[PDB]
């Protein structure tokens, strides 16, 4: 039984191998259940819509974590656009038999009211709309420690992954 994990930096692990970030170290905690991470760095929801139905027929999961968005308003798309790439994963996936698991998305920074709101509001629409389990941003409540960063002020480093790994353990038991 696996779970698929279809995610942007947050989940391939930024600057660092996929065996590093915390996917692999879920895995391990767990024979039980097989994890895969098919996660790149820079994702847009639109990438990752892309190589989806693909990845279903490979590694036809029970389950696939998604995990974008995050990307989508540098690259220039509407929260209109991030909406309805969302919509298309969710029905790719519940089409291939398996139960999506949406991960609310944090933007770092002020991108201005209108967006922010906008954006934020298209997960609680989709996880409603599909009636799928909304998990909340990476530690959202605690946030990561200074000590945890990279050079840059926002990717979780490698040895931030283990406990970032813990909080997805706790997260998924229950799915």
């Amino acid at each position: 039984d696996t779970l698929l994990i279809l995610g942007d930096s947050l989940s391939a692990g930024y600057r660092m191998s996929a065996s590093a970030a915390w996917p692999a170290l879920l895995n391990d905690k767990w024979s039980k259940t097989s994890v895969v991470n098919a996660s790149i760095s820079g994702d847009t929801s639109q990438q990752g819509l892309a190589r989806l139905p693909a990845l279903l027929k490979q590694h036809q999961p029970r389950w696939v974590l998604v995990e974008l968005g995050g990307n989508d308003g540098l690259r220039g798309f509407q929260p209109q656009q991030t909406e309805q790439t969302l919509r298309q994963i969710l029905q790719d996936v519940k089409a291939a038999n398996a139960e999506p698991l949406l991960m609310q998305i944090r933007l770092p920074a002020n991108y201005g009211r209108r967006y922010n709101e906008a954006f934020s509001a298209i997960y609680p629409k989709l996880a409603k709309e599909f009636d799928v389990p909304l998990l909340p941003f990476f530690l959202d409540e605690v946030g990561l420690k200074p000590q945890w960063m990279q050079d840059d002020g926002i990717h979780p480093n490698r040895d931030a992954q283990p406990f970032i790994a813990d909080w997805m353990a706790k997260q998924l038991q229950p799915l």
